[PDB]
């Protein structure tokens, strides 16, 4: 009651606590109080709980067996604020998602089935579907292997992840304005939602090249003020209402690729620069690369073929996105690599 | 083998992983590799393990039943470096120590004995003894209660802690120079070890008042260069050898008390300012307050009586130290309040 079984995992480049739904209070307010206490929030240092004093390590997954047709488990993502008594069920960023498949198997929501085991995951926050393929050699999840992702030392078991029903996850449409491009504060942008609502505009159009490192971007007050005025201006158009204290849309500043990739991106999510790029924001940006004349179309190098592999270059490397594009040109699925690791398993306590 | 039972606790204003000795490899090199992997080191973000990406949350306690006369458990403290593949068994700072008593009781090294339970702890790093009194109402440790310590939100069960055999823990003598005061780079200082080797000098003597906040102190390059030249100059005198890449001695800049206390301290440990003060450094400073004409004697207000309560004021509050002083004037024991909390219990995993 003042404890719950819990597995602490790294999912992608994030970390947090993974629960079975039936182990947390049914009452939302009771649930949030418990998770705040588990993390040690509110406290800039989160010294009296399991948060790592950074929003990326103050995250929670709630997983349960699904009754939806074709779905194996339902997954609710929760952000536990570091220094506010606030838990939000914001848009999925796609990193904590990576631990969901392995966690479900370990907890018996899904039994191991051969040496690899498919987990079909409904993302309750947005209504999207992720199919994760996880290594279960011998009938037990493994986290060891040869996969790498930027921002994570060494190598782990690959978890290839295929996203469906991304389109208009949050905005109700791929293009909530109905336009490929909209002029906003005199600038051409794309308002797009293929898994994450994004505003996609050229880095050069807001006075940077798009190749600056994260620290310089975080210190560029005039850049931040400029794109933030754009974000606040488009919230209604994107069916997002007043975005002032919202986490969306992500601001995606695109420049031509430099390392032979598809596109270069600097992401503000919305107010600080992402060290890499969010998974679902990569899908939105890779999709915008395909819409003609659009800011991202103008900078991107897009390969021919129905199965398009788009290497999205970011501050510290690149994240590769495989778009499967039907003969009508819409994106039918996006596949991206994740990794995760079980770090501690047992019981968490609150006062 | 690639896991161990482990309890994650907050101890004082630090956090880390608590093990039974018999659950870790006997081989030191094997042990260090395992603990590095457990924390997610080396990695500035410690994203692939249980470290909180700060040295204060990248700490380990190793506890076992003691055979020493009068000792209940042996405790070895280990610092797991955040971004280096290095584990050190440095001097005890006294915060992780606070979880040792409760952990021993929970693991059955010591059985609960009534509603409060004494744990006599040998600190293997330095040879000191700490007696911790822990609440065991009903025969089970509790972490709830009305105690507070600066740097930890809310309140917890008190763990009153009494230190003995502090004198010359590391230096072999209370005063390794044999002098109450030594002139170093033209400045009077006290080289003292009553639980933590410290250099004690007046804040004013190095060009600050001693009331500056931590951020200003951390940014004072000329202050840091000045006291660091002092530290490097005294390492041999204190029987510490070449202190260049050492963590000791702590630099303690004392000023007259301002909130009715005994003394005001700003601590460099050795290169960044402490947010409060270390427990054992408080004992060393409180002891130096009693040695006549000495820098700390000149600034301190010392109360009459054989049981002296010295409120050591620090950046974010004060830490109170009860010295029990025998008729010969030496310190016979120092008592200080700690708190701890069990945060997660179960098993930790490495690849
Ligand atoms: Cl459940
Ligand atoms: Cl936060
Ligand atoms: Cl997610
Ligand atoms: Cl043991
Ligand atoms: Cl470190
Ligand atoms: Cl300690």
């Amino acid at each position: 009651m003042d404890s719950a079984p819990c597995m602490w995992m790294r999912g992608g480049t994030s970390k947090g606590g993974y629960f079975l739904r039936a182990d947390l209070p049914a009452d939302t307010a009771a649930r949030d109080a418990f998770l705040l206490a588990v993390m040690g929030s509110p406290d800039p240092r989160q010294i009296d709980g399991m948060g790592g004093a950074d929003p990326l390590t103050s995250k929670v997954a709630v997983v349960s067996k699904s009754e939806r047709p074709g779905i194996d488990v339902d997954y609710l993502f929760l952000q536990v604020f570091v220094d506010q008594a606030i838990v939000t069920d914001a848009q999925n960023s796609g990193n904590i998602l990576a631990g969901v498949g392995p966690f479900a198997i370990e907890r018996g929501l899904v039994a191991a089935s051969g040496d690899e085991t498919r987990v079909a995951i409904f993302m309750e926050n947005t209504g999207q579907v992720a199919v994760a393929t996880v290594r279960t050699p011998g009938g037990s999840v493994t986290y060891a292997g040869d996969a790498a992702i930027d921002g994570v030392p060494g190598t782990h078991a690959p978890i290839p992840t295929e996203f469906r029903d991304t389109a208009g996850s949050s905005c109700g449409a791929l293009l909530p304005s109905g336009n490929a491009v909209d002029v906003v504060n005199g600038l051409p942008v794309t308002l797009i939602d293929n898994g994450m609502p994004c505003v996609v505009m050229k880095a050069a159009d807001v006075g940077i090249t798009g190749y600056e490192d994260r620290d310089s971007l975080d210190a560029n007050a005039e850049l931040k003020a400029k794109i933030e005025a754009i974000r606040l201006a488009v919230g209604e158009l994107m069916n997002l209402g007043d975005v002032t204290e919202k986490s969306v849309p992500k601001m995606m500043l695109v420049a031509p690729p430099r390392d032979g990739g598809a596109v270069c991106v600097r992401s503000f999510i919305p107010h600080r620069a992402h060290a890499t790029i969010g998974v679902l924001g990569a899908v939105s940006v890779a999709t915008a690369c395909l819409i003609p004349g659009s800011p991202a179309a103008e900078v991107a190098v897009v390969p021919e073929g129905a199965r398009k592999t788009l290497s999205i270059e970011h501050p510290t490397g690149e994240m590769s996105c495989v778009l499967e594009v039907d003969d009508a040109g819409n994106v039918v699925s996006a596949a991206l690599l994740r990794t995760a690791r079980k770090l501690m398993d047992g019981v968490v306590f609150v006062l």
